[PDB]
C-alpha cells in the first residue's frame, strides 16, 4: 500500500494566482478525481503533481519521500507514472515493439536489467492483461484510438508504477469508448494502482471515482465520495447546477 499525500499547492503567474491552496490524498487501489470549473485551479494543480508546473509553494510526498522537485522521469523511476492527452507510442513499432522498448530500459530491484527471458515473459504477461494479445506485430499507426489506449496503460504498466494519473481520458470519446476506459481504471484499481484522474466530463468521472475534489478560486471547495459531492449546495452552486443529476 502506497500513498501520495499533496499538501497546500500554491501557483502564481505573474500577478495571478491560479492554485492558491490545494491538498489532496491518493493512497494504492484508490480512484480520486479533481474536478472544477475550466480554469478555477484543477488543471494547474494537476500538474504540478505530474512535475510538468514547479510548484511556487507546497509538498508532494510519494511513500514519506519528497518529490516536489523531481523531474517527471524521476517521478516515473519512483512509481508516478503519467498517461497525457495526446500520445504516445512510437507509430512505427509494433504493439508488442512498444512494450519491450519499455521493458528493455527498466532495472530491477536487484538493480539489475531485465533478462531476455524476463522481458518476453512480461511483454507476453501485459498483452494478455490487456487483451491486445492478438495486436502484437501490428504497427502501433495501424490502431483504433481503444487499442492504442490499450497499448499506452500496457506502456505504462511495464514501469511498474505505484499511481498512474490520466489526463482528460475522456475527452471527445464516445459513450462505448466511456465503458471501456472506466473499465480499464477499474483493472487499475484492482491490481493496486491508486489512480488519479482530471477531466471535465463529470458524470463519466465521478462514475468511477472513489473519492472527488472539487477545486474552485484555487482552492479545494469540497471533497469526498461523489454521492455527497453532488449534494454539495456550494458545489451545485459554482459548478454543477442547481437541477444536476447524474
Ligand atoms: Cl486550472
Amino acid at each position: 500500500s502506497s500513498s501520495l499525500v499533496v499538501r497546500n499547492l500554491k501557483k502564481r503567474y505573474g500577478s495571478r494566482t491560479v492554485v492558491k491552496d490545494v491538498s489532496l490524498d491518493v493512497k494504492s487501489g484508490e480512484v480520486v478525481g479533481l474536478l472544477g470549473p475550466n480554469g478555477a485551479g484543477k488543471t494547474t494543480s494537476f500538474y504540478m503533481i505530474v512535475g510538468l508546473v514547479p510548484l511556487d509553494a507546497g509538498e508532494i510526498d510519494l511513500d514519506g519521500k519528497s518529490i516536489s522537485l523531481l523531474p517527471i522521469h524521476k517521478r516515473a523511476s519512483l512509481g508516478l507514472s503519467y498517461l497525457p492527452q495526446e500520445a504516445s507510442v512510437f507509430r512505427k513499432l509494433s504493439v508488442e515493439e512498444n512494450i519491450r522498448a519499455v521493458l528493455e530500459l527498466q532495472v530491477g530491484d536487484d538493480g539489475k536489467r531485465l533478462s531476455k527471458d524476463a522481458i518476453a515473459s512480461r511483454t507476453e504477461a501485459l498483452l494478455d492483461e490487456l487483451q491486445i494479445s492478438h495486436l502484437r506485430e501490428n504497427p502501433a499507426l495501424s490502431l483504433s484510438g481503444g487499442e492504442r489506449r490499450r497499448v499506452e496503460i500496457a506502456r505504462a504498466l511495464a514501469t511498474n508504477p505505484s499511481f498512474i494519473l490520466l489526463d482528460e481520458p475522456f475527452a471527445g470519446v464516445d459513450p462505448i469508448a466511456v465503458l471501456e476506459i472506466q473499465k480499464i481504471v477499474k483493472f487499475l484499481k484492482q491490481r493496486n494502482i491508486g489512480v488519479l484522474i482530471t477531466d471535465h466530463n463529470v458524470r463519466e468521472t465521478l462514475g468511477i471515482c472513489d473519492h472527488a475534489y472539487i477545486i474552485s478560486d484555487g482552492s479545494v471547495l469540497a471533497a469526498g465520495a461523489p454521492g455527497d459531492i453532488i449534494e454539495n449546495e456550494s458545489v451545485r452552486r459554482v459548478y454543477l447546477g442547481e437541477h444536476f443529476r447524474m
